[PDB]
């Protein structure tokens, strides 16, 4: 990674091991996403690199993976057209699609492109590209969809919302329609005792006093 | 997180697991929350969302934190009112209550905030937010009320105070109502034998003189 | 804490998880008193209370160190009167009793205090508090006094020395209390074949000259 | 290793431990070759032959390594003739192959040729041909040849894509012959219900369209 | 600890944790003194009470430790006397015997002991005592003489020299007694046929040529 | 340790534990000498004392390596005569072979010798002396000789060079001695069908070519 003088550093064998042990013991749970994030602050392309191809096994993933990349690595390049000539003395090569997942840049390339003046942080479009890739895998492998969460006769409320929000965590839908969901689905799916009980406090009633007025239930 | 010439600093992983495996084993016990204040010491609202998103499970819980979030956050806003008009060039924008909780704000915007001249502390206002619903998450995982503790015949007055002061730990109650439930329920709900003794040293006793009166008992 | 250019840290994970270790293994016997000293050398009053409060359980105990904690910011209060009136700029507060025990002083002001000249460690004087209680809850957790301590029939000499000087180090006496009570009990309690062996060897023997005598015993 | 002002340091005690734990759980995996660059990130050719005789058993693969890193030296001196005569002050020796591979160059002449002006990077130079060497014991170790993963008759289409990108990750073939095995025979060797289904898509499709239309079968 | 601009450091988790495993598993074994020493390389007084007072159990060593401390801190008294008299802006206290073992001294004058120029290693010199009481330990603790060991009628004379060099270690006596031990009791106390072997070798046969001499038997 | 402006630092604990670690595991295989090597890198004699003397057992392996350091020493002493005189006041003393060992020289010596210009680096001198007695050791504990190892009538090539090799590296010969053995008694000693085999593919066959050829065997 880089931190800040700003230096450059290895990858620490706490990060790496940290996230390879992070896949194997949550497959491609919501959670894997923001902790990668953690294990990836200021990272280089290479870095980045490192911690998917340190991945053995869920090799579908990480083609699908290596897919998503491509197709944002397209977009970068039609968006971004390269300019030919000969590079300045004290200037950068414009990055390519490629550039930006390390695939066609060295660790000295992209260290100039992150640190110069007027930069462009690869690091973080890559990273960028991988969580949307790493999203999509957190949707095909969620099994359950958020519109079959149905509490149980004897569930308890809490579990039931627990296992709501699980669900609704792995939808990929944008915030409007997870609020919609929110403001739908949870009484709805309820049963019948917390669902009168429910029903009774009024459409504003948060989801503290939703959970206190059926404890007891 | 920022250490002290200030510095910024990527999570470590002890840190970020550290915080997991706290949640994995006690759950929702109240030593959880001086726990995340130490771990998360200098941290920044990306540090301090990748602590909270970081966990699987308790979804309901984190839910909750959410809502919780999102009321300080209008209170943060129609408290300080944004001020339209441009930026000047060394200055820095107001932050929104959105931005305090690290959803609208980059990494670089945070850390203006944290480390220039007239600074506002993002980081430690976002944490006593979290702090906020944590507290609240804590009083509603409690499954006992102080109300309820009472000696057993056979049991040691020490295992008893054990159970009264993580009870009255997890009561929702200022310092004002804990002095009095102290002041009354401990040697109200002890059995007959040490609260005989009890009774007898007089309504100005330390614990210390408590514990030691019926160590023998 | 604090470490030397003087400098702020955060607690680390591996100091905080010891300690919290420490407890669960060790309860609270006395090695537990060197090795907090240890884990707290140069810490803020913020990290004390973290230390403590990071403490599940046991929770009798953390009450009586509150209570010593309080009279002993009661006596510093009453020995250093505050004066009223506004603060230089370029001089401190003068700290409270509560303000020792980071109850009501923030980060930057314990910073302050310990660091700016003219200083006033209350890091060290809150963990000289602290280490009272501590001390008051070892006596109390002790189930053995030193006066009971008796070698047995058939026991080795080098286990009874190791039984009679644990049970010393749970003592609450003076050092010359403790002196007195090496130099009469240790030998008075021995059984008769390693008493009659003591006893030839003169008023004077040191510890080694005493077990080497009774080795073959 | 050497970090960024530039200095050296020694190899850490969790990088050579993290290797040697590396070789003896997963053997010689493809995802082995990612995690030893990881681990030699800015390597002298002394850490590179650290990680490489830290290696117990395996000593056929290791002999194979040793073989072709002999062969790359030849390519090396016959492409790089050594220049007879006296060393100017402030420059530096040529390095032959045997200096690149850390056999007949001290650690100080490595330090010299890496870090000085117009620097040759012995270290990242002999890290290639270590992974060529790896490559090449990760296809001979490799049991099983592209050609012959066949899905199951109930095999879910999801864990014999895991099967077919694992075996291909272990193929010795270009990036375009790779291209060519997805095109064909993946699709050419699903069972005939998926072949059916994945048949219908079109020529053009995703491997998440791919998986997701087979999802169901 | 304090380690080199010199700075003091606090002891570190894994330093006093490492000590504290070290005495739980091999209690007083001879490689604890090199342990020891090597986890109080650059130590204060404090950091030296600190490992020695974390210690629990073994009672009866710990308070023999402290006799032994005693006696050099007393001939360090009688050695060296203290010169009555008010101590000069730019100077240092002279150092009692207490003062070495971290008894009567601050932290802050073991820096000034340790840094000033004209030290007094104090660190250094309680390390010394420490380390004479921790031999006269290992001498009480070691069940076997060198003079009885003896090899079996089928013991391979690997294991008897293992034996035989372990004995010897935990042997108090000057390296030219152990020299002639060496030089007699090993040949003379090994089983008749590898005694005869020996025997025809010489005088001055190294310990390889013995071994290698009697490795068939 | 030393490392690079050079400072002095203490061993850490994850150093000396790692090769602790090593010697209880490994006892002592070939690859113990690499790993020795790269913990010690850059290590005082203070630093390969403490590593040697931490091991507990194997102590007739320690004396035959103190023996061998003797030896070196005495090489050294006879190779280096002392010349007597008083030391200039920006001078260093000569070493003596008992100095290169870290037995009569003092911390602050070894640091002048390794730091100051025109520096012996009686560290890697000492380490060199170690290394021989090490290797020497490695040969008397290796139980088999190359001229035993043969393959089995159905021994899978591949493990019968992965015992080739191994016992190879436990060889106490030059390069060009290993080489002839390879040369001839490898496929010399193979099962007559893979001897067949490779037999036919002329004397300049690559390891390689050879495991390829008799792999299906
Ligand atoms: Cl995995
Ligand atoms: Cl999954
Ligand atoms: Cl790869
Ligand atoms: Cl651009
Ligand atoms: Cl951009
Ligand atoms: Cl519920
Ligand atoms: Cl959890
Ligand atoms: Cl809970
Ligand atoms: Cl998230
Ligand atoms: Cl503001
Ligand atoms: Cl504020
Ligand atoms: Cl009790
Ligand atoms: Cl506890
Ligand atoms: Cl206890
Ligand atoms: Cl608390
Ligand atoms: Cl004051
Ligand atoms: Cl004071
Ligand atoms: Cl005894
Ligand atoms: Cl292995
Ligand atoms: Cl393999
Ligand atoms: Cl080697
Ligand atoms: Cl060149
Ligand atoms: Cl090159
Ligand atoms: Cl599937
Ligand atoms: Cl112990
Ligand atoms: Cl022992
Ligand atoms: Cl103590
Ligand atoms: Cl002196
Ligand atoms: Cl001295
Ligand atoms: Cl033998
Ligand atoms: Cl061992
Ligand atoms: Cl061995
Ligand atoms: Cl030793
Ligand atoms: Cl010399
Ligand atoms: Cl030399
Ligand atoms: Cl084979």
């Amino acid at each position: 990674p880089i931190v800040q003088q700003m230096v450059h550093q290895a990858i620490s064998p706490r990060t790496l091991n940290a996230w390879v042990k992070v896949v194997e013991e949550k497959a491609f749970s919501p959670e894997v996403i923001p902790m990668f994030s953690a294990l990836s602050e200021g990272a280089t392309p290479q870095d980045l690199n490192t911690m998917l191809n340190s991945v053995g096994g869920h090799q579908a993933a990480m083609q699908m993976l290596k897919e998503t990349i491509n197709e944002e690595a397209a977009e970068w390049d039609r968006l971004h057209p390269v300019h030919a000539g000969p590079i300045a003395p004290g200037q950068m090569r414009e990055p390519r699609g490629s550039d930006i997942a390390g695939i066609t840049s060295t660790l000295q390339e992209q260290i100039g492109w992150m640190t110069h003046n007027a930069p462009i942080p690869v690091g973080e479009i890559y990273k960028r590209w991988i969580i949307l890739g790493l999203n999509k895998i957190v949707r095909m492998y969620s099994p359950t969809s958020i519109l079959d969460i149905r509490q149980g006769p004897k569930e308890p409320f809490r579990d039931y919302v627990d296992r709501f929000y699980k669900t609704l965590r792995a939808e990929q839908a944008s915030q409007e329609v997870k609020n919609w969901m929110t403001e739908t689905l949870l009484v709805q799916n309820a049963n019948p005792d917390c669902k009168t009980i429910l029903k009774a406090l009024g459409p504003g009633a948060t989801l503290e006093e939703m959970m206190t007025a059926c404890q007891g239930v």
